[PDB]
């Protein structure tokens, strides 16, 4: 049994409905925990401002990909 | 104006609330976002376990004291 319900269920509320220049996001750590009521990307952008934004737009599947191959350096 | 509305908000949903042994408790990281319905602690456990517990308790008080003062090394 889920013996850990008491837990800090990182989630969001909003999510960044404007195209945020992939530049801008730093980074992404799509969030799904079970316990969040909903799932989301979080592009860390550059000051480091984690933005929930909507998996399911058209601008965060280019940006998540940017940086879901942001860190693959392949070996030479 | 809060330009971050869009902001992963590391919050819990429930508490542990059976006292956990002070030193099951590796490390604490207080919630408390603006975002956040609730308060916390995030009781980061031995195993990472992030436990929210409710910083009201009275076995919290004295064991996320034990941790506000863990990481304390008094200059000698």
């Amino acid at each position: 049994q889920p013996d850990a319900i008491n837990a800090p269920v990182t989630c969001c509320y909003n999510f960044t409905n404007r195209k945020i220049s992939v530049q801008r996001l730093a980074s992404y750590r799509r969030i799904t925990s079970s316990k969040c009521p909903k799932e989301a990307v979080i592009f860390k952008t550059i000051v480091a401002k984690e933005i929930c934004a909507d998996p399911k737009q058209k601008w965060v599947q280019d940006s998540m990909d940017h940086l879901d191959k942001q860190t693959q350096t392949p070996k030479t």
